[PDB]
Order: structure tokens, then C-alpha cells, then sequence
């Protein structure tokens, strides 16, 4: 299987408008509530089927979160005056990340369910994001996730959900199987770049050929600093935008893999679907909506992972087309689907666009009086978007962490 | 077929600050082509497939033209001050078609009036398209006769050339082809500011029939139109109020000819409508490229409805079928906008199939809070089209309109 990737060019990124009211996330309130005073949560992963549908089980909604403890009373984060450095505690989350689950009858007011896997089950101490798939009405679940440090592998672990009128348990996630890692020909490896990105599996059944595929975040293969920013990467920039500076250091891509069969036990990597060399280093958490005969491929990125000479917000970006292997076109012409507002540029991250149009994200940093800011580590308000052809439009907002079921599955 | 709606929600995506869709700045010291006439809307000689053509090596353009009056007491105050801005605003009622020619596609030589005074049924001769019909030099000039009423019309004539230049001759009998009907397009009785003008004929690349697009307004008594869900589109919270938007009712119209002679026309329903968005979708014209129909139209900042903001310049809609549906170029519709620091520098853009875009100079700011009037050609600029998007490229000299193909007369 061979196909050329869709290039997200610099010329495309010069169309990004951070001030478009149709593509701006609503402002998060400075007095947002926090789901936990003992843990931070961030990347949130709704339970779903391989076709994309977000599901409850026996009337319980279930989400997985990356989770790290809070350390307010810990001397290493306390200065001479006993002030707590929450910002540093929050920045330290990534090395402590573990998968936990939460549940609710209502799609909000989440009840903590605890760790998915016992400590030591994961091959790496870090357990980074992926997708929990409900496989059947017996309650079997495949959790696809990323094992990081040493190395980075996309992995899966099988377990089960059981419920009662009192709540949910996830059990028996006891054997992790690594599936694949970066190869060095299509996707950049650790030996080529110790800051390589390789993570966030999103598995699905393709609506057209019915095979099991996954997309994931990668980087375009090649030694750090070797990539070329040539015509394709620059695109048809206007006069005075020819200089790229050190843009060749930014090399994000959305990757694709295909399973040998529908069990998803053996995978083969395919070439990059969408590349952003010279544009942005991080095309994170890629995921699809299948709607109106089109593939809508969304990906999250940061203002500060852009190449020199470009400006855009943290938030959701997207590419659309009629065929799984492309070519794709940038949503809203620039690629930007939902950007943080410029007055609160880091208020939310790790958005997940669900097929009902609702978009969930977590709160990162919200400005407060005195040119300060508060840390979130909790769910943001959900907001709905509508897709129309190659364009999107932001609509109304919902409560914090609202993630309703699209379908309820009753267990056998 | 149902029209494509350009909605308010689409228009809220218009970005006046995008470097890929901004016209280059016009220099304060631009040259003027004539110190005796203003020119504005410029119409290159072309074939019915869109190709811009020279004839025996001569490029030819038509312009709307009006005299300048710098020594006329009606524009002069007691102190000798010349009200050029008023003279320029008064051009519309003095408009006549003239032609110009050049071996080089610039440094245009004045050819004079196309039609003798009195040939046109109306004194005003407003814009359209000159079509070179064959290698004998026959030409159909499609144009608009305005006041009283507004009719799309045509007049047949011919071009002859020599080593010394070009003549356009024998344009002596105008035939009116059609006017607004009142069910598809708005009429004078429904709105005395009705828009109905600017014919752009072409042979469709798919069915081989002769059609034309033109500027209209959606039919209905002034003030009666509804700005409902389709016109509003999926606006975000806080953008529900439309104020007086139902008074802005621009559309791009379509008509079809009985046969390839283009002597008898039937109107068809509007292709693209902008009720509640903008009153003026002017000079519609196509490029046929990459299996698509790119339909461009020019509009003004000051013809937008309340609650919307966009620049003077070129807008566009793209699709795969003549009858639609079409999608707005660059998501918002904007293709090339004037820069916000010189918002009225150019107008009446004509995108040619080689990507070059010609426009005229209107007003350019100068030293102080002052400005200069144009009435002369602006620098040509090239755009490139990529799917449903466009990107501005390099600029060329003032009024550069090179031929795509030369036709030797037999």
C-alpha cells in the first residue's frame, strides 16, 4: 500500500484566524469547579465502539482519564513561605501519568472508579493516552494506549466492565501486548530524535472497506534537522513570507496502521496520512467523525509547537476528504476548527470531537486577577460544533465534563 | 434547482487580515492613463470559453469611461479648488463604452467610443463582456442599458486592425435581451435601487450550451424578504440579531440562450443568493479549471448587512456542476480583499483564466488624512487556485492584461 500524504503547508497555516467567532471555544470561567482535590486529570477518553459511537453500559457512562496525584502539602513544591508551586506540580504530571476511570448515570458529576491496571502491569510506569473500546455485549473491553519511557509503543490490554446499581468496575486488565513502535522509514524514531512523538491510538472500522484501522500521532521519519522545507511544505505563500528560519525542526504527522483482521491483535504500519513539516511539530490525538459521505480527521495542536513565521492557537484542527487514504483538504481552509480565545490562550486542551458534535476538553490554565492564572486539571465545559461540507461552526456550550451516551448497551 | 446560499455564518469567517487573500498596496504616486477621461470597469476581449485574446497581435480592452472636468465651474470653488471626488462620483450617469489597444498588454492606446452617441437605447452604457465570435473579426458586445429601467442587451460589430492599431466598427443596432422578471429577480417596481446588470456569457464546458451569469437581486418587494435559518446559517451564540439585514438581497443570476447565436434568452433561477448578507454581488464571472466551476463576484464593504464586516474586493464560490451546489472559496467566500489601511484602493476585479486579476484604482490615502482619486488601471496581481482555496502571488504593472491566445483574422 502506497499513497502520497496530504501536506498541511505553511501557506495553509497563514490563513489561520484566531479571531473567528465561528471557530473560537467559549471562555472558561475563572471560578470553574475541580473534579478532585487529590488528583489532576487531563486527556479524557470516552468509552466507545469501533464505529465511533460513545456508549453507556447498563445506563452508566464511563470515561478514562490520564491521572497524576496532586502534592499541595509536599515540601518539594513548597517555597520558604510555604507557598505551593501548583504550576510545577501540574507540569510534572506527565512522568506520573496513569490511566483511571470514572462513571456516572448522567454523563457528568463523575464518580472516581480508580486505576484501570494494577501498578506494574504496564511495561512502562507512564501510561499515556489512547482509546477504550467496548467490544461486545458481554462487556469485554480492549484498551489501546501508549507505553512510554523507555521508548514508545502503541499497546493494548484486554479487560472487562461489570456494573451494578451502585456503580461500575473495570477488571482483569492484566496483560499488556505491545503492537508497534516507530519504524524510521515512515515515522521518526527515538534514535533520529529523542523528542520523537509516537502516541495516542484511535482505532476504528472503516465505513467503506470494513477493515480495522487506527490513526495515531507520529513525526515524519528522518534525523532531527534533516527534513527539507521545500515547495510542497511552503505552499503558495504570498510575497514576503519566503523565510522559514528553523521550520525544518517541526515535523508532525498523523499516522495510519491497519490490523491483520478484526481482532486487532496484529498490525501493519501504513505511510503518513497528513504531514506538517515546516508547520507544526505536534499533530496530537488524531480521531475521525464519519458524516455525510466524508472523513473528518481532527487533530489537536499547540500555539507553541508552530514553526517560526506562523501563528495559531492551541485547539482542534481538522482535515476532510472522501477517501480514507486522501487526499484531504484543511477544514475552514486554514485547518483550524476550534481555537482557544486569544485572551485565554491556554484555557483548554486535548479536545475530543464526538460524532454527536459535542467536544470535550480539559482545563489547563485560566487567567485570573493580577496577571496570574489558575491551573485546571479537571474537565472543561463541553461545546457542540456543526460540520457543513469542509467547514465547521461552533454552537452552544454545556456543563463541565458533559459526555452523554449516544447509545446504551445492556450487558448479556 | 435551489440556489446556493451565502449565509451570515459564512460571512462571519471573513478575515480582512489574511496575507493570502489581500491585494498588494497601491502606490500613492500611481500614473493615470488619461487626464481627459476617467475609466473604471475594464472588460478584456475574450472568446465564449473565457480565453482572453489578442487579434493580429493587438490586445484590446473595453472600459466604462466618463469625462474629467478639472476646469469646469461646477466643480470649482471661488478659490480655484477642484472637487475631483464629486466629478468622479458623477461618472455613473455619464458612463459610455470606449476601447483601448496595445501590442504589449499595457501602455494602452485610446480607441474612442464603441458605439456612436444615440445608438444605445439608454444614455448610460454600463458593463458587460465583448466576445470575439470568429476569425473574421465579428464581435458581440453584451452590456447593460440602464435608465429608464435596466436591460441586458447586445450589439454586434467587428474589429479590423492594421500595423497602426485597431478599430471597432459597425456597432449600430442594439438588441435588448431580457430584464428582471419579478419572480426570480427583483424588478424596479419592487425596488427602485434594484440591481440588474453585468452580463458574462460563456459556453458551458459540460453541455456545450450558451449561458450567461449576471448580477441580480432576489425577487420581492423591498423590505419583504425573510432572513430565516438558511440566510442566517449556523451563527455562534451572540450573533442572532440581524437588524435591517432583510434590505440586502444580492444574487448571481443565470440565463440560457435558445441556441449558440445568443439572440434569444430564457432566465433561470438564481445560482447564489446573499439575502441578509450583502446587497451587491457584482460582475459575476467564471474560471473553468481542474474539473471545477469557480464563480467570482465583486462586492463592497459598505453593501454588507448590519452585524457583518468584510472588505471591498473579489469573492468566490466553487463547485463541480453549473447548477450547483457551490461552496464559498476560502470558507468565508473572500478571494482577494483590499488591505484595511487602503480599503478603497481598487475595485471591479476581473479574474482571468491565467490567474491574473485586473482592477481599477478608486481612492488611495496620501500625506496627511488626505487621498487621491484613481479612475485608471491598478497593478495586475496573480492568484492561484487550489481546490476550494486561493492564494495571492506576484504583482505586475498597471493595467497589464496580456493575451492568452492570438487570433489571426482570415
Amino acid at each position: 500500500i502506497n499513497y502520497e500524504p496530504t501536506v498541511w503547508s505553511r501557506a495553509d497555516a497563514l490563513k489561520v484566524n484566531e479571531n473567528d467567532p465561528t471557530t473560537t471555544q467559549p471562555l472558561v470561567s475563572a471560578d470553574f469547579p475541580v473534579m478532585s482535590d487529590t488528583v489532576f486529570i487531563w486527556d479524557t477518553m470516552p468509552l466507545r465502539e469501533l464505529d465511533g459511537t460513545v456508549v453507556s453500559v447498563n445506563g452508566w457512562s464511563v470515561i478514562l482519564t490520564l491521572t497524576a496525584d496532586r502534592h499541595p502539602d509536599d515540601p518539594q513544591y513548597l517555597d520558604a513561605n510555604g507557598r505551593y508551586d501548583i504550576k510545577r506540580d501540574w507540569e510534572d504530571r506527565h512522568g506520573r501519568a496513569r490511566m483511571c476511570y470514572w462513571y456516572s448515570r448522567t454523563g457528568k458529576d463523575w464518580i472516581f472508579g480508580g486505576r484501570v491496571m494494577a501498578e506494574g502491569v504496564s511495561p512502562t510506569t507512564r501510561e499515556w493516552a489512547g482509546t477504550p473500546i467496548l467490544l461486545n455485549d458481554k462487556g469485554d473491553i480492549d484498551l489501546y494506549y501508549t507505553c512510554v519511557t523507555p521508548g514508545a509503543a502503541i499497546a493494548k490490554v484486554r479487560g472487562r466492565i461489570v456494573t451494578s446499581d451502585q456503580g461500575v468496575e473495570l477488571k482483569d486488565f492484566t496483560q499488556v501486548k505491545k503492537l508497534f513502535e516507530a519504524d524510521g522509514t515512515y515515522y521518526q524514531t527515538e534514535a533520529q530524535n529523542s523528542s520523537w512523538n509516537f502516541r495516542d491510538p484511535s482505532p476504528f472500522i472503516d465505513p467503506n472497506d470494513g477493515k480495522l484501522y487506527m490513526v495515531f500521532e507520529g513525526n515524519v521519519a528522518g534525523e532531527r534537522g534533516s527534513h527539507t522545507v521545500g515547495a510542497a511544505e511552503l505552499g503558495p505563500v504570498p510575497p514576503g513570507h519566503e523565510d522559514v528560519g528553523g521550520a525544518r525542526f517541526q515535523v508532525g504527522c498523523i499516522g495510519l496502521a491497519v490490523a491483520k483482521d478484526l481482532s486487532g491483535e496484529e498490525w501493519e504500519i501504513l505511510p503518513p496520512l497528513v504531514t506538517a513539516v515546516g508547520v507544526n511539530d505536534q499533530t496530537e490525538r488524531p480521531h475521525y467523525i464519519f458524516q455525510d459521505g466524508k472523513y473528518y480527521l481532527f487533530t489537536i495542536s499547540h500555539k507553541f509547537t508552530y514553526a517560526e513565521g506562523l501563528e495559531g492557537p492551541d485547539g482542534v484542527y481538522g482535515f476532510v476528504g472522501e477517501h480514507l487514504f486522501g487526499p484531504y483538504r484543511p477544514m475552514n481552509a486554514s485547518g483550524l476548527v476550534l481555537g482557544n480565545p486569544p485572551e485565554q490562550p491556554f484555557q483548554t486542551y486535548s479536545h475530543c470531537v464526538m460524532p454527536n458534535g459535542l467536544v470535550t476538553s480539559f482545563i489547563d490554565s485560566v487567567p485570573t486577577d493580577g496577571e496570574d492564572y489558575r491551573i485546571g486539571g479537571t474537565e472543561a465545559p463541553t461545546v457542540r460544533i456543526v460540520l457543513k461540507g469542509d467547514r465547521s461552526f461552533v454552537q452552544e456550550e454545556y456543563d463541565y465534563g458533559y459526555i452523554p451516551a449516544m447509545k446504551d448497551v445492556q450487558l448479556s
